[PDB]
């Protein structure tokens, strides 16, 4: 085959792999129970992403969806990746500020709708409806972001400054990155088809890598993970 975006897939594969191993190695040398918790979660995130990037690199997770009079290439392997990586990231943040069980369930469920409608939208054949699904998926995301910003930040105030200040950073990196995904989708292959697939793939690998390995390095080097 040799599609124009493969080099971005090979690069996402690579970065996700090194990040997985470094976290794995750093996580099995720590004795603290809580630290082990955050470590097991944060290493699983880039591990799921590495397998998904590898599959796509090798020709899987791709389907030709018909709409707009064209045969559009939609990488569905992404949603298979984000379906488990996104709620796991949310969990790290909820465990950090001592989010309540009810809070966590609702964030994971919201996350579920977001990825579900997102994929359903990316597979829809009626061009206009693709945007009806995209619309719902984004509304779910804003719910998640509102909670992280208005709820979590508030509960992180009963924590120590070291924990509150680490969460702020992760909360900020998450808000900036997640907000970018609905936009790439809209002007890319699953949407308006303005940005070509090769560029779109590069945009996604930068967000995925920053939101997983970036987020991970920040959380795992902090002392807020210790019980
Ligand atoms: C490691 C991956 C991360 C942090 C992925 C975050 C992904 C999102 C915030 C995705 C959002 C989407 C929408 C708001 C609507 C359209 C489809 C999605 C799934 C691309």
């Amino acid at each position: 085959t040799g599609r124009p975006e493969w080099i971005w897939l090979a690069l996402g594969t690579a970065l996700m792999g090194l990040g997985t191993l470094y976290f794995l190695v750093k996580g099995m040398g720590v004795s603290d129970p809580d630290a082990k918790k955050f470590y097991a979660i944060t290493t699983l995130v880039p591990a799921i992403a590495f397998t998904a990037y590898l599959s796509m690199l090798l020709g899987y997770g791709l389907t030709m969806v018909p709409f707009g009079g064209e045969q559009n290439p939609i990488y569905w392997a992404r949603y298979a990746d984000w379906l488990f990586t996104t709620p796991l990231l949310l969990l790290d943040l909820a465990l950090l500020v001592d989010a309540d069980q009810g809070t966590i369930l609702a964030l994971v469920g919201a996350d579920g709708i977001m990825i579900g409608t997102g994929l359903v939208g990316a597979l829809t054949k009626v061009y206009s409806y693709r945007f009806v699904w995209w619309a719902i998926s984004t509304a779910a995301m804003l719910y998640i972001l509102y909670v992280l910003f208005f709820g979590f930040t508030s509960k992180a105030e009963s924590m120590r400054p070291e924990v509150a200040s680490t969460f702020k950073v992760l909360r900020n990196v998450t808000v900036v990155l997640w907000s970018a995904y609905p936009v790439v989708w809209l002007i890319g292959s699953e949407g308006a088809g303005i940005v070509p697939l090769n560029i779109e793939t590069l945009l996604f690998m930068v967000l995925d890598v920053s939101a997983k390995v970036g987020f991970g390095l920040i959380l795992l080097r902090s002392r807020a993970i210790f019980g």
